[PDB]
C-alpha cells in the first residue's frame, strides 16, 4: 500500500486542518442530506467545521491550491478537539469516554474524514468516545455520513497555504483505508495532484454539471515548493510531461510517484522562507514542528 508515492505503512502521517469558509455553506449540505434537532445552523456557527487532510509531505503544504476527496466513498462527520487530549484514567489506552452533552460542549471543532481514521483519531485522543455508562463497547457520535460528492466545490482553507480560496475537488483513485482519505492537493510538487488537475480543467464542462463547480475556480495557482537540481522547480508539471502521462488514472503514474516521491526526498532543496535551500528531510521536521506547536495539525499513526 502506497501513498504519494511512499510506503504507507512506515510513518507517521501529518493531518493538516482545512477550514470550511463560511458555516451556512456547509449547513446547506447539512439539511440536504438530513433528508435522505439541535443541530441547528447556529450549532454549526460555534464550532470550526474542519477537514482532516492527510500528508506525508507537509513541506509541500505551503503551495496546496485545492484538497482532494473521494466522490464515490462516504466520509463521516464528528466532533473532536483542537489539542490532543490524552486523558487516560483507568485504561492504558486514551480515551475521553462522553456522552453525547459532554461531546457538545468540549469540542470546538466539527472533524470530517474516513470511516478507517476514526477509531485511530479516539485513541490518539483527537475525537472523545460516545457512552451512556451502560455498555462495555465503544461508539463514536457521528453527526453525518456522506459522500464526497456532496463535499466538492467547498471553499475551504488552511492556515499554511499561500492563498485561501482552496476547493474540494473530487479524485477518484483515494484510498479509503489510508489514514483520513482526505488529501491536500499541490500540482506544482506532485505529479498525481498535476494529472488530476490537467483531467478537471480538460473537462471543465462535465465537471460542472456533475458537482458543484464553476469554471473560475477551476485554475489556481499552487507555489512550488522544491527544486531538483538540474530539472528546477514544478517537478510534479515535469515528470507528468517527461513521462507523457495522460490521465490520473493512468496505471503508469503509481510508479512516476513514488520515482518522485523519493528523488524529491533525497536530492530535492526547499524554496519557501524559512527554509530555503534546506533538504527535504530536514524541513519536514521542521514544519510538522510548526503544525504542531500552532494546532494546525497532528500527528497520525495506524
Amino acid at each position: 500500500l502506497y501513498f504519494q508515492g511512499a510506503m504507507g505503512k512506515c510513518q507517521e502521517f501529518t493531518l493538516i486542518k482545512i477550514y470550511v469558509h463560511d458555516y451556512k455553506e456547509f449547513y446547506e449540505i447539512y439539511l440536504r442530506n438530513k433528508k435522505l434537532e439541535n443541530v441547528n445552523e447556529n450549532f454549526f456557527s460555534q464550532k470550526k467545521i474542519i477537514l482532516l487532510a492527510s500528508t506525508l509531505k507537509p513541506e509541500t503544504a505551503y503551495g496546496q491550491n485545492y484538497t482532494f476527496v473521494n466522490p464515490g466513498e462516504y466520509y463521516y462527520v464528528t466532533l473532536g478537539f483542537n489539542k490532543q487530549r490524552l486523558h487516560y484514567g483507568d485504561k492504558n489506552y486514551v480515551n475521553n469516554v462522553m456522552t453525547r452533552d459532554e461531546i457538545i460542549d468540549s469540542c470546538e471543532n466539527v472533524y470530517i474524514c474516513s470511516e478507517n481514521s476514526l477509531y485511530n483519531l479516539a485513541y490518539q485522543g483527537v475525537i472523545p468516545m460516545l457512552s451512556k455508562g451502560s455498555s462495555p463497547f465503544s461508539d463514536l457520535l457521528i453527526l453525518m455520513k456522506i459522500k464526497g460528492e456532496e463535499l466538492v466545490g467547498l471553499r475551504t482553507y488552511s492556515n499554511l497555504s499561500e492563498k485561501k480560496d482552496l476547493y474540494i475537488l473530487p479524485m477518484t483513485t483515494i484510498k479509503m483505508n489510508i489514514a483520513t482519505a482526505i488529501v491536500p492537493c499541490v500540482s506544482s510538487d506532485s505529479a498525481d495532484d498535476y494529472a488530476c488537475l490537467q483531467d478537471i480543467r480538460r473537462k471543465q464542462a462535465y465537471y460542472c454539471e456533475k458537482y458543484n463547480l464553476k469554471d473560475e475556480f477551476l485554475h489556481n495557482e499552487s507555489f512550488s515548493c522544491i527544486q531538483l537540481p538540474d530539472i528546477g522547480d514544478n517537478t510534479g508539471k515535469y515528470f507528468y510531461e517527461m513521462e507523457k502521462i495522460s490521465s490520473y488514472k493512468d496505471a503508469k503514474l503509481q510508479k512516476v510517484k513514488e520515482t518522485l516521491y523519493k528523488k524529491q526526498y533525497f536530492e530535492g532543496t526547499m524554496t519557501v522562507e524559512p527554509y530555503k535551500g534546506m533538504k527535504i528531510y530536514n524541513c519536514r521536521k521542521l514544519v510538522k514542528q510548526y503544525i504542531i506547536k500552532n494546532n494546525e495539525g497532528f500527528l497520525y499513526s495506524e
